């Protein structure tokens, strides 16, 4: 018997170390009621179980793995027929790859792929894209029909704080309700498997506050030297200089990033002792999302309400009109575009091994990870969200790298991605608040700029206003805003 | 055979005018079942039907009344031994009566009468007595042990939003959730037995908001002709004239309501359809307190907010030192003393009778209303909330008045009003966001004038500080309190 002959359902890997010991072959004996063949794994301690199983003798093989204790992973292999539909499915994908993504293919694939997780976020990206479609068009027109005021449109900020507040109430209460019902309908196995924890995680607030205090008071160091080797400093090889900024951020910032996890979230994390494991990487995200939160909008944030309003106070012991212009194409454009970059057996046994192998090494064969994929798409919508009216070809940007992005990770995820869901059945969160704390922060950020630069004395756009006008509006902006979502969330959770 | 001798469990009033059709006998004829006597109710269009039921013959019953559609209500009276068991209990009630109420009382309560609106309001008014005690002796400490700042102190004003967000989130999280369990637990009968309901609701906003500008408008032109007569004003009947404020106000508000509910509520209440007459009576309570919140913590908040700081400022085309105190005396105490003051057949079949008529008839023999009776502590709490950092005697004077109100309305509730809950099984919402905004604003208001008048230069109590600082102050404290309270409702949900 070979390998392909059998169509493996499932792989059983056990490190060899365990399987030089009998329990191997005794595990083959528990399997007297399913075809299985042992192979080697990639490395001569582990060692690749090729298994059928259906739905009849599935429960009691999983009830046995369950006090084996010296299985290193389970993963449920799609098998020959699975395999072909999945690939007719990419091929379906690939065509139409500039139109928007089709509600009735994400069924087909939930039903293929049984997998709750990657559905979530492949609705969330098919979501977004239908919502970008009229917002890029929205800019498009803004741009092209209004060019002489395309910079802080009164308009295109009213558009683009409705548009916020409608798309994440419409996805928390009208989408995610159905989508995250398969989450717990379907539910057929992951193949991973109290108010004294949330007292604990309170603790960590002072820690991420003294920690994020650490970040904007280098990145404003930082700020106030590249303004000096930009402005007043007189030396030979500016440009040579003008890399310094740049590097002292980006050496500093991961440097931050390794000792924070290093001792403090991981330390944390552990004295709290989530019961599942999910929890706990839930938990280090939430708690990590704050130097990501820091270092991607913090910059154009000083750019903005400091350096060009308070620039002309500190010319004692003329600011760039087109910094922030410049800044934003790089953080929309370029940014997105770097992020896209970075991120004796027979020939098909020998196939199947190696899908096996890449599977359990190699970095595009790791499991789909929902939290790294969620958060990519939540700064893009708070760089959209809070920074769009500067440039309103930014949901357009937004739209094309969405568009890439969707048909990258359909690809990733559904070739490549280590499977995690069986189909026959045996035995978001923290995304969603970030996601409506972005929408507020959108909103607040959108009409201050727009009140304070629509009739700016800098020539191409100081503040015709005070610092207690723009505060006590930006303050009305918020409670406006978070009235208007309350309203849209009760209507929309009325149906 | 005698009422008496009967011991009805119920009373099937129906229309004497209905009963000229010999109804009352088909329905007789229905309950050959379990034994009945008729007799002529308290007007002769009414006409009461004394009956007693079981557990076995009440649904059928209760089907053939559903279907009959002439029957006027159904009450289901309490017996001999019923009665003689909520009377020990109300004797037990009277003595230590100025001790706190006891929870084995409210439980008794509840699996005697099986009344969850009753056991809902009860346990509310027993759950904020048990908190305002330790409120009231630091009130006491504060003002007699600190009694050199004992208006608008630090610690007292820290001490009261701690105090009111724990309580709230106390409330809301760990005892409502138990007590409204048996909202639906038992829901034995209730004898009186959505997104286009939501949008035509959210039509209403714009005229209450049009209505409160209205009442302000007068409230602030009576508080100008208020102090123009007592300040500015040189006729002779300097008394006489005093009064005309008050009565302006007191026959203005009237006509406004009486205008507002009868042109605008009813109507749009109508408009909007809801489906049981339960939620039709919530939402022209939730509309109809708009008025009484403007009515009556506005003129306070006028007082302090306005007039104080502001007085020097309209001194062209000497301010009140003890104004303020003066009006929160009235509006604690005598206000509250105020509302609890306004607020053939043989000799036991007449009796019995006369108990039936009372439960039809006289105001205090009405069903027990909960929204009617969780107003008036609302506004009392919202009172104590936000201007006990004026006199810390607030907590003690709201604790003697809650603690009689209680003994009293356990009484009227128990032994007088109509009951609506039967014991044998047969087939709070706006209050608690009206909660929840009290305290946030009770939160801010409180800080915002320990700010203003810690240091005031007015004798004995302008302020050293700007218009803008002490709105940012407002602020900063409703953000840090919805903060703080997010936290409380985490950790006590957690559990």
């Amino acid at each position: 018997q070979t390998i392909t002959s059998l169509d493996p359902n499932c792989v059983i890997v056990f490190n060899k170390t365990s399987s030089a010991n009998e329990k191997s072959l005794n595990v083959e004996f528990k399997r007297l009621n399913i075809h299985s063949i042992i192979e080697p794994g990639h490395d001569l301690q582990t060692s690749y179980a090729f298994i059928r199983i259906h739905q009849d003798n599935a429960k009691p093989l999983f009830s046995f793995l369950q006090n084996l204790d010296f299985i290193e992973s389970i993963i449920p292999y799609h098998d020959t027929e699975l395999s072909d539909d999945l690939h007719k499915l990419i091929s379906i994908s690939k065509s139409k790859i500039l139109e928007a993504p089709k509600q009735y293919e994400l069924y087909n694939l939930s039903n293929l792929t049984n997998n709750p997780k990657q559905s979530l976020y492949f609705a969330f990206l098919q979501n977004y894209i239908k919502w970008l479609i009229p917002f890029s068009f929205f800019g498009l027109s803004i741009r092209f029909l209004s060019n002489f005021t395309y910079e802080f449109n009164s308009t295109y900020s009213l558009f683009a704080i409705l548009w916020t507040l409608s798309f994440t109430a419409f996805w928390l209460y009208k989408y995610e309700p159905f989508w995250s019902d398969r989450l717990s309908k379907y539910s057929s196995f992951s193949t991973i498997e109290s108010s004294v924890i949330m007292l604990k995680k309170c603790c960590f607030i002072p820690v991420a506050l003294l920690f994020g205090a650490i970040l904007l008071s280098f990145q404003l160091y930082c700020f106030a030297l590249e303004i000096f080797i930009k402005q007043i400093y007189n030396g030979p090889m500016i440009s040579i200089l003008s890399f310094l900024p740049t590097i002292l951020i980006c050496t500093f910032t991961p440097v931050l990033t390794v000792i924070y996890n290093k001792y403090f979230v991981e330390p944390m994390t552990k004295w709290e002792n989530h019961s599942s494991v999910v929890n706990a990487k839930k938990s280090k995200e939430a708690k990590n999302f704050v130097i990501i939160f820091l270092s991607s909008y913090v910059p154009l944030l000083i750019t903005l309400f400091l350096y060009l309003p308070m620039g002309h106070l500190l010319t004692a012991e003329i600011i760039d009109t087109k910094r922030y212009e410049d800044q934003f194409f790089y953080f929309i454009v370029i940014n997105q575009l770097i992020q896209f970059s970075m991120e004796q057996l027979s020939s098909s046994d020998m196939k199947i091994w190696s899908k096996v192998k890449s599977y359990q090494t190699d970095p595009w064969g790791a499991t789909f990870d929902l939290d790294a994929n969620f958060k990519k798409l939540l700064l893009q919508f708070g760089y959209l969200v809070m920074f769009s009216t500067i440039w309103p070809l930014a949901p357009f940007i937004c739209l094309i790298v969405n568009l890439i992005v969707y048909q990258v990770d359909l690809r990733k995820a559904v070739l490549y991605s280590k499977p995690e869901y069986f189909p026959f059945p045996i035995y978001v969160g923290l995304w969603n608040s970030v996601l409506v704390m972005f929408s507020i922060l959108g909103c607040v950020i959108t009409a201050t700029l727009t009140y304070m630069y629509q009739s700016c004395n800098i020539p191409g756009v100081p503040i015709n206003h005070s610092w207690i006008n723009i505060v006590l509006y930006a303050v009305f902006i918020e409670h406006v805003s978070v009235a208007i979502f309350f309203l849209f969330s009760s209507i929309l959770k009325s149906s």
